This record gives structure tokens, C-alpha cells and sequence, in this order.
């Protein structure tokens, strides 16, 4: 039939065609011979002009004027710019249309049915290290509007050709200390043992708990790093307990209430932002099964299964399952009780399908990496599981870049 | 070129060097990724010729004789018939070799630790329906072993130019009929509905129960199917019932013993058997998970939830995580109970980590497709879910097939 990719959904029985994935024009891992999608990783005036092109094109026909005199003039506007600064810069709204297009563009977020809320923050301005401090607090301040969260993002200046780039060190705005101790394991968060190594060598003088903040490594263009530390009163956190088992407030665990990415670039247009945090507000099982029960992480499914006195002695008890199923249901409950904006992944996967069916209309399907859609705690259990889906790079985007050290 | 596979558990990396070895295309493209996807969207004499070649190649290396004389006068055989028939046949010890590669190159198997351990019986001296029936039920007896599952592979006559394929009809060989009712509902299983109808059109007495076996429709070349109907007793069924909640059992839930997919094709050299049944053991989620929880199944979260007295108002209860996990524990207790072989998913996640291991030294890499190695419940639990993996099509291989009508 139709010569585009054929989804289907094995619950529904429901068939659509991608035919969105004809406007992408970065090539991703995979070839005929073999899938890489498991994989967690992967100017010429010239290129940069197409790409420029087909953002302003982008644009226009967001507004409903392609092919109009406003619409030719901002292309001749940026071939003029790039023709004599081998750069050029976009329009406030220009901005504001693709930060909300490259998050709706990312393959992996679960919760871009919000993709048209994005609150986006201009801070092209910004021209020192004290200044993106400044931003990031504002930032956090009006995400976390005291639990009621609101996605947002603050895109500081461009990387400029012959220039340093505005960078933030921290992988997340806020994320607890990881202490390597003297007998090898570790205090806090493992993930984090070489930002907390990194503060300290500029001069962080390190706590001792497992739930320290960490503070914020800020960069800007050609100066080496400057440290800040957060002010305890803008970091919302919520103390974790279940609703029936007593002892779990106990165990004194403990999440911050802000998810914040702040290592990734946004390319727009061709153009790049390599400092442009953003932020929205987390899916239960980000905290409850990754942070708290990957082995590699706080890794508490052992502590916690005990308490519950189960059978950790041999794998069929499925007790990694019940404990897990415990602990998520605390994270839950705890930030409804605080009143923290929180989303658990059977809602959350339920308006994604939403989101594919909008968006199927709209622009003909939606790139979806399917393994990170899916939950990592009862996957099938949710629809997404049975929704067939095609992975491939929309632009603009957020990519990872390479850490600044 | 060769992939970079890495674990992000371990830190631990290797490189697939097996990948290069896949003559056979994937869905994928570099412009978009469609691994996620279920199903995929006489021969020349010269390109069967050389995957014969191939496969004899294969195989000689495999005893440790390559290049020797059988190896050479082999190839001559497969040569010379191959000119003047455009086909050969397998000899028996070549078609065991095959059908153990065409098991341990499947992407989609997290039971491949085994991949060495399987009987298998040369069915190719085959003429009729009742023939291929005789067959089934020796397989059958033999792979259930009172409970003590054995893997276990039949092989019927290979495919032949212009003469219809020997084919089994149903998926497994063991299945539940489905009933669809009057008001559009179904009873017993939604996936067996269009087979439990051709059974009735080809003249089965059909039952009314949630759980009855229905009968093999055995087709040998160019005749209509014939019905047989499996001996109760061959049958092995397990009831299922809960370490702790007594009213579990109330619930008359049962599962048959014998996982045995029978309609998928073999291929080996060059050579395709439309009809070669295998089977081994269910791995608890299988059942509990899929089989009894999926929205298109059995679909029985809600009455178990109930039966468990929960919230069943607001998803964020976690109710169905919480029966999910129960039901996945009656089944493995019952089975557990009933002294029949049965492996849980992290058990089995665990022996596919050392068989990546075992197969990363003997063939420098394993092809596996992550969302079907993943189990569906407990993902992150479960080592695989932190395994990175290269998928492609090695052969010997099992494929999908037409349904034959
Ligand atoms: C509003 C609520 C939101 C929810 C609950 C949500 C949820 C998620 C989840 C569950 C993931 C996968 C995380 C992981 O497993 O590592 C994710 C990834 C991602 N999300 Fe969202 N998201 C939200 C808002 C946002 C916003 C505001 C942006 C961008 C403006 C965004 C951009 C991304 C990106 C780029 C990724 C992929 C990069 C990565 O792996 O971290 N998300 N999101
Ligand atoms: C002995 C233990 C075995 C277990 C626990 C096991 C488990 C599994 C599981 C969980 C899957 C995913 C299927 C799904 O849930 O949809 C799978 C797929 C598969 N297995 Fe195994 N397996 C075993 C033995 C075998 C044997 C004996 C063969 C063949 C000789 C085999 C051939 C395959 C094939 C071809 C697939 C992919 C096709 C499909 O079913 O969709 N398995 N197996
Ligand atoms: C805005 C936003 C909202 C929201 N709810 N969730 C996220 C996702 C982040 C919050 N949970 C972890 C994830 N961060 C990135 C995940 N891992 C990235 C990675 C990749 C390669 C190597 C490493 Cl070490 C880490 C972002
Ligand atoms: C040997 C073996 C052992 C074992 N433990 N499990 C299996 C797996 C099979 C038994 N449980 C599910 C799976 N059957 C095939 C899965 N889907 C097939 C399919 C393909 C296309 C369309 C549809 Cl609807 C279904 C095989
Ligand atoms: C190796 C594997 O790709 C890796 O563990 C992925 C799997 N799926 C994921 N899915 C989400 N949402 N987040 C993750 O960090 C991961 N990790
Ligand atoms: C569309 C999606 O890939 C599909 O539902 C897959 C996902 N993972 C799976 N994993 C296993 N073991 N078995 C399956 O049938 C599936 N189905
Ligand atoms: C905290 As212990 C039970
Ligand atoms: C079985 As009802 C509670
Ligand atoms: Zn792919």
C-alpha cells in the first residue's frame, strides 16, 4: 500500500502510516544489516544556510504564511546575516517555536503531550558566570512554583565561531552528591562521583549525607568555571514515605522535586545552544525504579525487601518485583501528599498515546524510541507497549554533547 | 564499522564482530529505526548454491574438519545437486547442526543458554496429515517428560518448487480456543479466535469453556487440513493457585505445560521447512504477565485487583503492578507445585547475561532484539534491561510465514 513505515498497535489492531519521518534529515544509527536502537549514544556556511532554510520554513508554516513576502524576507534576512557573519540569529518567537518543536521532537520523553506548554526564558543577554546563576534561579524558581510545576526553559547565548561556549558542567540543575569512599563503595549518588570530584577540586567543600545538593559548575565563553551553591530554600525536595508501611519514612530517602537536564545542546536552525536548561516535572518511575533501584544507583531493593520481610534468597520470591512495586508507590504517594506536581507511568504512557494519536493528524506520525517510552516497572501493563513505533531525528533537537572537561 | 556494545551496569564494553556475518536484511535504514516492529513489512540456483556452501562450510567448521576430504566431497554433493534438480537435501547430523544455530542465531530468545540442548527429531519421511499427526503426539510426549520439559524440535519435509508447503495450522501446538459470543465479547482466548473458528468450519465439536485445548489442523501438500484432536492425557495442564491467597485457585485459571511454536519456518542452507514445531519451556511472565494480564488476552488485572481488594479508582494505586506481580507469582508457584519445568525472569535475564558472555568468546558478539529480551514486567530489575545489543539476521534462521489461507 502506502510507501511509508506501517505502525501497529497489537492491542487496538490499529494501523497508521509515518510519513512524517520523510522530513528528517539526519541519518540515525541503524542500516539494512543491523538495529543499533538499544544503543544509549550514538560551520560550512553552506550546511548551515539549508539548515537555516528549512527552521524559517518551519517557522512560517507554524504561523500560516509559507511561500508569503514576510517568509522571503527573513530567508534573504539570514543568508544576508550568514553570508556576512558566517552566522545569524533567531527572532524571539523564533526561539520560543523551536525550543517547543525539539522537545516535541525528542524520540525519548514520555510526556510530550505538554509540548505546546513550555514556558521558554530569552537569556541570549546573559554575559557573565554571576548572570546564568541569576537565570538558573529565576529558572527554578518559576518551575517549581512551589509544587505546582511548570515546564520551562532558559536558552542562554549561541556558540559563537572563535568563541568559548556558555556551558553548565552539571548533567541536572539540581542532583545530590556522590562521596567515593575509603572502601570503595560509594556515599549518595554513583552517578555523580565525577561532578562531586569535580566541585571539590574547585573548591566545593563537600557534605556527607547520600542526599547532599550538589552546587552548580556555571561557564562562560573563555573563563575557566565558577561555583555556585543553591540556596537550600529554592531546591524543593520531598521526604519519602509509604502510605501503609510505617517504617518506610524511616529509611529517611528522600527526592528533589525539580527533573532539570542542563548538559544538552539545542540546535536550532542550524544554530547552537549548548547552555539552555530545561525542565518539567517527573514520571513516578524515574525516581522510584531508576535513581532508587538500579544497581548502579542508591540501589535500596535489597534494604527494602528485607524490611518487608521477604524471601531475597531466591529469585522466584519476586522480590525485587514487590519491593519495587513499594517503593514507586511511595514516591508517589509522598509527592501527592507534598503537592508536588508527579505523574506515575500508567497515566503518563496513557497520554502519550494521546499525544500519537494528535500528532498522527497533525504531522503524520511521531518519532518514538520505543524502549525508553516503555516504563522500566510494569511495561505491558501500559499501552505503549503494544504501539508499534518509529524512531528517527526531527530537527530542531536536544543531543548530547560532549562533557566540557 | 563494528559496533561498540556497552553495559551500563558494569561500565563493561565489547565489540560485535558477528554483525558482519548477516546476509540478511533488517527494517532498519540509517534514516529511521523500525526495530520495534512485530513482523517484517525455484530460487536461482547460484544464490542458493552458495548459501548452501555457506552452510556446509558452516557446518564442517563446526566438527572440526574443515577443509578435510568429507568437507570437499560434501560441498561436491550439494554441488552436483543442486545443477541438476535446483535443490539438495540435509543430511541428518547437518539438519541437528542447523536446527541448534537456527536457535541460538534468534534474536528474539532469552532461553538461548540452551541453545545446545535440544532434541531433535527428523520428521521427513513424511506423507500425510496422519503422519505429521503420529509425529506431533511423540513430540509432545517426549518434550513434556511428566513435567521434566525437555526442548524439543520436529522437522517435517522441506518446501519444493511448484508442490504445497506440509504446514501445521496452528501457532503453538497447544492452545485455548475463542469463542467469540454473541455481544461481541469473546470467551476463553482473544488471540485463538480466527483458529478456533477454522476448526468449527472444518468440523470440530466445539466446547464452552475459558480454557479448552483445541485441536491441530495438520495440512500436507496440496490438501485441504485434516483435524486431529490431542489425546488429554498428552496434555499436561497446570492449575493455578497462590502461596498465600486462598481464593486465588476460585478463580479456575489454568495454564498447559508445553510452549511449542509450530508456525514459524526453518531455514537452513538455502532450504525452508514450512512446518518444523519446536518447543522448550515457559519462562513465568509469558503466562502471568502476557497470556493473563494483556488488555487483548485473558485480560483478568481488574478481577484478580478485586479479588484483592484495591483502589481500582486511580492508576496511581499502582493496583495493577500490584496484581500484576501476584498473578506472575501463582503462576510460578503453581507450576513450581505441580513439579513442571518453569523459570522466572530474572533467573532466565541472568543465564542470557552469561550466555552473551559465552557467546561474545565463541562468536564475537549475539545478536539480540532488547524490547523482546526485556521481560514485561520488572524491565530495569532484570540485568538485560542495562545490556546495550546489536540486532541482525544470522542463519540458520526461524522466520515468520503466511498463514496458510
Ligand atoms: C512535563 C513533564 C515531563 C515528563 C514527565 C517527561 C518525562 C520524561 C521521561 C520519563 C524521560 C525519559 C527519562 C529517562 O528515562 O532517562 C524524558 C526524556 C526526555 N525529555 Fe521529557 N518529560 C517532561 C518534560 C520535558 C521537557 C519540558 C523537555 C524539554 C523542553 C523534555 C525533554 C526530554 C528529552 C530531550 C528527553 C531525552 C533526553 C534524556 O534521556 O534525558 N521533557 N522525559
Ligand atoms: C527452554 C527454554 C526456553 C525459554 C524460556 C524461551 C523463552 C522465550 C521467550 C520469553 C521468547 C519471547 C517470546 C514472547 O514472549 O513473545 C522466546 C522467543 C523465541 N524462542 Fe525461545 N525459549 C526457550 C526455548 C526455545 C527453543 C527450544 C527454541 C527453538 C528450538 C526457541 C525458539 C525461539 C524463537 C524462534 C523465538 C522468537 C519467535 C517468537 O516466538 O516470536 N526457544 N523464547
Ligand atoms: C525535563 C525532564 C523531565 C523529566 N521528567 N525527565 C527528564 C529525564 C531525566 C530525569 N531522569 C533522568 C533523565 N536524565 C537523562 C537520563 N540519562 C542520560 C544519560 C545518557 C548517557 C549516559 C549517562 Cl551517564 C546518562 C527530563
Ligand atoms: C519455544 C518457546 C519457548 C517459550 N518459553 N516461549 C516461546 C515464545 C512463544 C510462546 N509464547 C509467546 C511466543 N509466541 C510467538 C509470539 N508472537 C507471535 C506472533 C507473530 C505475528 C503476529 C502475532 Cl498476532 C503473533 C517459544
Ligand atoms: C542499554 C539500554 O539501552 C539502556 O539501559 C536504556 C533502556 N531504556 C531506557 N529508557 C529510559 N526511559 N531511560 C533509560 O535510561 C533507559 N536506559
Ligand atoms: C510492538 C512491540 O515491539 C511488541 O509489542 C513487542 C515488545 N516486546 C515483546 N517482548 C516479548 N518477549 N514478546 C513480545 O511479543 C513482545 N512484543
Ligand atoms: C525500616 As526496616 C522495616
Ligand atoms: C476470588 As474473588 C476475592
Ligand atoms: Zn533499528
Amino acid at each position: 500500500g502506502p510507501k511509508f513505515p506501517r505502525v501497529k498497535n497489537w492491542e487496538l489492531g490499529s494501523i497508521t502510516y509515518d510519513t512524517l519521518c520523510a522530513q528528517s534529515q539526519q541519518d540515525g544509527p541503524c542500516t539494512p544489516r543491523r538495529c543499533l536502537g538499544s544503543l544509549v549514544l550514538p560551520p560550512p556556511a553552506e550546511q548551515l544556510l539549508s539548515q537555516a532554510r528549512d527552521f524559517i520554513n518551519q517557522y512560517y508554516s507554524s504561523i500560516k504564511r509559507s511561500g508569503s513576502q514576510a517568509h522571503e524576507e527573513r530567508l534573504q534576512e539570514v543568508e544576508a546575516e550568514v553570508a556576512s557573519t558566517g552566522t545569524y540569529h533567531l527572532r524571539e518567537s523564533e526561539l520560543v517555536f523551536g525550543a517547543k518543536q525539539a522537545w516535541r521532537n525528542a524520540p525519548r520523553c514520555v510526556g510530550r503531550i505538554q509540548w505546546g506548554k513550555l514556558q521558554v526564558f530569552d537569556a541570549r543577554d546573559c554575559s557573565s558566570a554571576q548572570e546564568m546563576f541569576t537565570y538558573i534561579c529565576n529558572h527554578i524558581k518559576y518551575a517549581t512554583n512551589r509544587g505546582n510545576l511548570r515546564s520551562a526553559i532558559t536558552v542562554f547565548p549561541q556558540r559563537a565561531p572563535g568563541r568559548g561556549d556558555f556551558r553548565i558542567w552539571n548533567s541536572q540543575l539540581v542532583r545530590y552528591a556522590g562521596y567515593r569512599q575509603q572502601d570503595g563503595s560509594v556515599r549518595g549518588d554513583p552517578a555523580n562521583v565525577e561532578i562531586t570530584e569535580l566541585c571539590i577540586q574547585h573548591g566545593w567543600t563537600p557534605g556527607n549525607g547520600r542526599f547532599d545538593v550538589l552546587p552548580l559548575l556555571l561557564q562562560a565563553p573563555d573563563e575557566a568555571p565558577e561555583l555556585f551553591v543553591l540556596p537550600p530554600e529554592l531546591v524543593l525536595e520531598v521526604p519519602l514515605e509509604h502510605p501503609t508501611l510505617e517504617w518506610f519514612a524511616a529509611l529517611g530517602l528522600r527526592w528533589y522535586a525539580l527533573p532539570a537536564v542542563s548538559n544538552m545542546l539545542l540546535e536550532i536552525g542550524g544554530l547552537e545552544f549548548s547552555a539552555a536548561p530545561f525542565s518539567g516535572w517527573y514520571m513516578s518511575t524515574e525516581i522510584g525504579t531508576r535513581n532508587l533501584c538500579d544497581p548502579h544507583r542508591y540501589n535500596i531493593l535489597e534494604d527494602v525487601a528485607v524490611c518487608m520481610d521477604l524471601d531475597t534468597r531466591t529469585t522466584s520470591s519476586l522480590w525485587k518485583d514487590k519491593a519495587a512495586v513499594e517503593i514507586n508507590l511511595a514516591v508517589l504517594h509522598s509527592f501527592q501528599l507534598a503537592k508536588v506536581t508527579i505523574v506515575d507511568h500508567h497515566a503518563a504512557t496513557v497520554s502519550f498515546m494521546k499525544h500519537l494519536d494528535n500528532e498522527q493528524k497533525a504531522r503524520g506520525g511521531c518519532p518514538a524510541d520505543w524502549a525508553w517510552i516503555v516504563p522500566p516497572i510494569s511495561g505491558s501493563l501500559t499501552p505503549v507497549f503494544h504501539q508499534e513505533m518509529v524512531n528517527y531525528i526531527l530537527s530542531p533537537a536536544f543531543r548530547y554533547q560532549p562533557d566540557p572537561w
